[PDB]
């Protein structure tokens, strides 16, 4: 049995391969679960310097943090214990994919996450292998359920040198690893930052904040 | 030269071929701009009855009724009197894509419409062939420049017989027929109802509303 | 009843909208159905001089003249004398996206296409909006019966100046108005031709060849 | 310096996580690289037994064993001893993605090959979840220069129980670690096949033979 706390820690372990370069990072965070805040500090462990912008690595380091209305269903604090995996595909704008696919466990008051990540057909021209990214816009994803599981859609938007734009199609998919109450459609905004970074980004820390509504009419 | 009233009528024609079946729809609506509100109401005056689900019309059936925070430029209602265009992708998850094109005028107190929309790969025993959708979920648009022009992002979800749903990513680009201030990316809540309905769909009544926004935080 | 014969005529009507701009095609053709070869001489009679690149029309342009091994059903000539209908999504590698459907009828020895055409999302400053495309590179489709109906899967590339090219995927749909024999997955080697052209394609003339065939091995 | 020998081994490694399954794969293979024909004898150590349709790999485990005509260039062969890397996107028909990375380089006799695949969003209740599949269709690649790399396109098929198929299109990019002389456009026809298996894929055997091309006419 689990009480999610108002204070709660994560550890993360990623694994990762974009354009045939191996690397793996290691995170310590902490946030308040029930304010939808939380921030990470991270260590690129191996394969660092990284060749690509950090950017795109960002959404993949927490659902548990997300202030979630009494009226809505919270499936990701329901799954405690036990937890959730999820599932993601991006679809940049320029033919490049990213997979994801995650666990999330409980350990004490820690989050523990394992993330796998798999970058292909980055242009080698392109903002994500020449670091001409400046950081996420916020978003606003819709969450639905789907198969007995939860998706979520979001269209995220990469700032760039030049003050333009590169879009990527986000598509989750949520999966208790126990029955919980499914929530019904809603919405989640979402604002995340890269507060601090060493120069080969080898050292980060960034933060999210994420609230659940429904549509305001 | 325009001042777009506090009310105005809207005027539409619309020509679609969906599934290889030619169709046309006559609309006369109303709305209140600057309250980001509005209603049609549409008859099939050729390719009656209708033989697919008429929910995939109702979002090419009206972007000055946006309600536009002074802070963000309204780049709809800046585009008159010479208006603009506008081109859509609409996306299914089970393979059928609809383009749609788009022309608004402004004739005295009326904005006139002038709409192509076409559909394919509707599978026969899916949802829309087989007319088992149950209206359009709310949704949020993420708005924002690229190529001197304004893009919009949704990923839409069409309710089905059953009570799940059946997602359409849209991607739609607004093209101002004269020099305009862009805004920087927003947000655009919005929530359409097919308000009432004949029997086979030949005369309908819609509503939407509709507001601009930047991130709540 | 229909025998179709060894010379065989063709009349298309194709209406089209691509970026906006209306059109208007009429064809006149001829070939040899049974040698997967014939032509057809074509004129934009509303909405010239084109202001996009005429070859994204050219396959728009006749499934009776594939040569069909006697080994493989040939789904198009069975259809006769009620004939198919077709449709087609085309998505280019910068976001372009055409919709297109077809009826094919055949009035003694001429088979009669009437088409719809629609282009949006083309790039002001690409291939095609810029008229900088080459003509086809020839194409390898895999035919597959589903549904009790015929797809095609290509990989189509357009040939653009400075010596690269510019992909577009083809899926088509085959829908035969009578029962017909379906045949097993197959494969159509294509190439297209624009053989002539005036200075603005107002008329164009176009040739392929077409021959069905299993694998090699 | 490399001279391909009428008679090569292979050599394989494979990390997997496919709906969050890991898993990894050894192999070791034989062929005739200028006959275009090779076999490859597969060991799952660790993740088994898998529980997926382990068809989704067969493409994954050879591109020195396509038969090249002498007047088109070998990107492939050319490339060593120093050899090449592929990146591949597959987009299966019901929304799941498999993302591939893959280091080629040569020891001896030994081409050496080392996989990274990633497979998320198959359904639970789809083909690949279900064990339903019945190994690939015979295909046709189109092989093309771009950004002085190469590219393949090719629309894949799986076989599935009832008798119906289940597509894939593949997007692959291929690198070679030295400067090569590029082909033109071509074409390679594939077959691959599940020569053996025993119950649950932990060991399997499978072929392929490839041969380049121009179009026929």
């Amino acid at each position: 049995m689990s009480l999610i706390k108002d204070q709660m820690t994560t550890k993360l372990h990623l694994e990762g391969t974009v354009n045939g370069h191996y690397f793996e990072i290691e995170g310590n965070g902490q946030g308040e679960p029930y304010e939808g805040k939380q921030s990470m500090k991270l260590v690129v462990t191996k394969g660092a310097p990284l060749p690509f912008a950090y950017d795109i690595l960002l959404p993949q380091h927490s659902k548990p943090f997300i202030k979630y209305p009494a009226e809505i269903p919270d499936y990701y604090k329901q799954s405690f214990p036990e937890g959730f995996s999820w599932e993601r595909i991006m679809k940049f704008e320029d033919g490049a994919v990213c997979t994801v696919s995650q666990h999330s466990s409980l350990k004490g008051n820690c989050f523990v996450y394992d993330v796998k990540f798999h970058g292909v057909h980055f242009p080698l021209d392109g903002p994500v292998m020449q670091k001409k990214t400046l950081g996420w816009e916020p978003s606003t994803e819709r969450i639905y359920p789907r198969d007995g599981m939860l998706r979520g859609d979001v269209p995220m938007a990469l700032k760039v040198e030049g003050g333009g734009n590169y879009r990527c199609d986000f598509k989750t998919v949520y999966k208790a690893k126990k029955s919980v109450k499914l929530p019904e459609n809603h919405f989640v905004d979402h604002r995340i930052v890269m507060t601090k970074h060493d120069k080969d980004y080898t050292n980060v820390e960034q933060a999210e904040v994420a609230v659940a509504r429904n549509s305001p009419f």
